[PDB]
């Protein structure tokens, strides 16, 4: 099997000199690779639980090896409950192999062929050459270890079977199952996009060129009210969109989001196209559509986590520090379920209310005035392709990439604060970071003018390069803030899916209609003077509850980490 060439990634070669970023690093290349052969854990929900599930069993395999002071393990040894009962070390004092043998068995249950039944149905789908791709990274992984792999030593074997027990307890086999769903047509109602209404699968996925089937795909419908929760110690949730159940009669907010929606995420030739050129590059920045030698979203939040990681350690030694250990350790444990969780809940919203994408209430919109049925959105970048490929579709409400990013950036800035600068939880900080280069546009990946070639590098293939761009952030607060509003940009996402309009726009003498600039474009509030504040009801439950995946995201990252981060109880699991 050729190796499909990667391309280098944007970072300092010195991180990885630390074991704990190493197998985080390993996961992300197998995050990008599966999404470039069509493995297992595609698509933003699970690629998230991939991730939460590898710094995990890290998070116990070294703090069960060097006992944490102010914090204990995720599992404890003295469970009652068989299935959280973590193993004991008896022994095992080299964290080092512990970490390695956990890392190295949850990734490969993970990534490796479900041969054990799973492979019908569920797997029955994924070539044999993904698998082959995949066992690659791994197999060399060991080889490219800092300070090896001795599979031998005992440590080595305690971190497999802190692996196992985590794999058994958390796995969710049938997680993007789709099977009996089907939309139900009508105003504000999901369906299918109107530009990928139907795909020709291959009938056998070890022949690409053979005989194709139409096929119709939903991501993940039932994966959110069905799965077992991480961290979370309860369940959440947002108020009804504009134009849904208690908020039917929300009408100018949702006329003003339609009019928002033309004018910043349309295509870049239309004449009703006001973004600007620097907005179309915050849009992009964030994307992470699954791409060829990319992946999703939940890979960029660990890139730029690591940087942050490595710039705020409280050691120069990255190599043999365990204060750095332990500290990049608990991090990404923290930060990894938050974005686990994140991806559960807006996955549960998400089929919850159904609510449209802004392509299709443009264009089914019905009104002459306020309408259009021809309306193009910039969309989700198609990188490292030669065309717009068909995506497993889902609804619009609330935002996957709002809600991730509200939960990871939450969690690193209760984790800093008071390490880095001092600030009200709910205000922003000063966790700056420079030199953060998005893959979407590094001057490296392009737009193919033709298809794919996995045998050979990204740079020997024709297409069009993406502009190379190095940003600085002033703040957790603002990578936040662009994470989600980048959605709008690409027109992807309504305002209100992000955060309600009243937090993040300019208000007007007018109740729900919102300030543009000279040229049309919509005006958003400074990032200083932000506040998710305004919550909103919901026709099911008494209160306000929170609106956009911001807020649930925050709300997800402020809960795990009041309670230590601990295990969801059972008896509250769905
Ligand atoms: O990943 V969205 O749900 O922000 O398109």
């Amino acid at each position: 099997v050729t190796p499909i060439p990667l391309p280098k990634i944007d970072e300092p070669e010195e991180y990885n000199t630390n074991y704990i970023l190493f197998w985080n690093h390993v996961g992300l290349e197998l995050n990008r690779v599966t999404h470039t052969v069509g493995g297992p854990l595609t698509g933003p929900p699970l690629s998230a639980r991939a991730l939460g599930m590898l710094h995990l069993a890290i998070h116990d395999a070294y703090f069960s090896i060097c006992p944490p002071t102010d914090f204990t393990t995720f599992l404890s040894p003295d469970t009652e409950n068989a299935a959280y009962r973590l193993p004991s070390p008896n022994g095992a004092n080299d964290a080092r192999q512990a970490v390695a043998g956990a890392a190295l068995k949850m990734l490969s249950s993970l990534y490796m062929k479900p041969v054990e039944q799973p492979n019908p149905n569920p797997g029955a789908n994924i070539s044999d050459n993904a698998y082959a791709q995949l066992g690659l990274v791994l197999d060399r992984s060991v080889l490219e270890a800092p300070g090896g792999v001795d599979r031998e030593s005992a440590s080595f074997m305690f971190g497999e079977d802190v692996a196992d027990v985590f794999f058994a307890l958390l796995n969710d086999p049938r997680g993007a199952s789709q099977e009996g769903y089907h939309p139900t047509p009508g105003r504000y109602k999901f369906d299918d996009e109107p530009t990928h209404p139907v795909v020709l699968i291959p009938v056998d996925p070890n022949n690409p060129n053979g005989p194709k089937m139409p096929f119709r795909q939903y991501h993940a419908p039932f994966y959110g009210k069905t799965t077992k929760r991480f961290a979370t110690q309860s369940e959440h949730f947002l108020a009804d969109p504009p134009g849904l159940r208690s908020n039917a009669d929300e009408t100018a907010e949702y006329d003003d989001a339609v009019r928002v929606a033309i004018a910043m995420g349309g295509a870049q030739a239309l004449n009703s196209t006001k973004r600007s050129p620097w907005q179309t590059a915050q849009g992009l920045y964030w994307a992470y559509a699954g791409s060829n030698l990319i992946g999703t979203p939940p890979r960029f939040y660990n890139q730029i986590v690591r940087r942050i990681a490595v710039t705020y350690k409280k050691e120069e030694d990255l190599a043999n520090s365990e204060v750095n250990n332990a500290d990049f350790a608990r991090l990404f444990a923290l930060v990894d379920v938050a974005c686990t969780d994140a991806g559960i809940f807006s996955w549960k919203e998400k089929w919850e209310f159904e609510f449209w994408r802004p392509l299709s209430g443009v264009r089914d919109d019905g009104r002459p005035d306020h309408g259009d049925p021809f309306w193009l959105t910039l969309g989700a970048p198609a990188t490292n392709t030669n065309d717009i490929p068909f995506k497993p579709p889902f609804p619009a409400y609330p935002s996957g990439h709002a809600t991730f990013g509200g939960a990871v950036f939450q969690m690193v800035r209760r984790y800093y604060n008071g390490r880095v600068g001092t600030w009200k939880d709910d205000e922003p900080d000063n966790i700056a970071i420079d030199m953060m280069i998005s893959e979407e546009l590094n001057g490296v990946n392009r737009d193919l003018r033709q298809p794919y070639d996995p045998t050979a590098p990204i740079e020997d293939q024709p297409g069009i390069v993406r502009t190379r761009i190095v940003r600085h952030f002033d703040s957790a607060w603002e990578l936040m803030f662009e994470n989600a509003i980048s959605r709008i940009f690409l027109g992807v996402h309504w305002r209100f899916d992000a955060a309600a309009a009243r937090d993040i726009l300019i208000p007007t003498t007018t109740k729900d209609v919102y300030a543009v600039d000279n040229n049309g474009a919509t005006v958003f509030q400074n990032v200083e003077d932000i506040r998710y504040t305004t919550r909103g009801t919901r026709e099911d439950e008494e209160g306000l509850f929170p609106i956009g995946g911001v807020p649930l995201g925050i709300e997800i990252a402020d809960e795990i980490f009041n309670n230590g981060l601990k295990p969801t109880p059972p008896e509250i699991q769905p």
